[PDB]
């Protein structure tokens, strides 16, 4: 009974979270996940500031109201060579990654490891935070509040 959460550097408090390394987070689960990190889904303005500080990914993730990919460098296989905060317009499907925003993070780039899931609650799941440098933190708990997500 195990969940891996892959997390990125924070840029102006904004980071990317992927569950089990594949698109697998619903919009309701995304809200619960950010809450577990004492974070919220970012606004577009928050995401644009993160982009300006160096944030980019090659993965679709929820923000408040949209699914986006932040892009600095144009790449043919990431958001079809666009730069800026690329907004997903047309999709059949409902599961992506998420972005989260932590107001207590440093103002610019923070590439230190994430070491806790401070607001997870009591539960049976072994939840493992996995940093890009491979550093791991594990705890038993739960973050999902909606049954359709469990
Ligand atoms: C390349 C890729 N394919 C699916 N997801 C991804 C990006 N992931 C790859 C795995 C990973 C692990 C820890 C922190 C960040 C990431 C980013």
């Amino acid at each position: 009974n195990q969940i891996d959460l892959n997390v990125t550097c924070r840029y102006a408090g904004v980071f990317h979270v992927e569950k089990n390394g594949r698109y697998s987070i619903s919009r309701t689960e995304a809200a619960d996940l950010c809450q577990a990190f004492n974070s919220t889904l970012p606004t577009m303005d928050q995401m644009k500031l993160a982009l300006s500080k160096g944030f980019e990914t090659c993965r679709y993730g929820f923000i408040e109201g949209n699914v986006v990919i932040p892009r600095i460098h144009p790449n043919a296989i990431c958001a079809a060579n666009h730069t800026g905060v690329y907004i997903l317009v047309t999709s059949n499907t409902s599961h992506y990654d998420t972005y989260c925003f932590n107001a207590s993070a440093p103002p610019e780039e923070d590439c230190t490891s994430v070491t806790d899931l401070p607001n997870s609650f009591d539960g049976p799941v072994t939840i493992t935070i996995v940093n890009r440098d491979g550093t791991r933190y594990s705890k038993k708990g739960e973050y999902r509040t909606h049954q359709e997500d469990i």
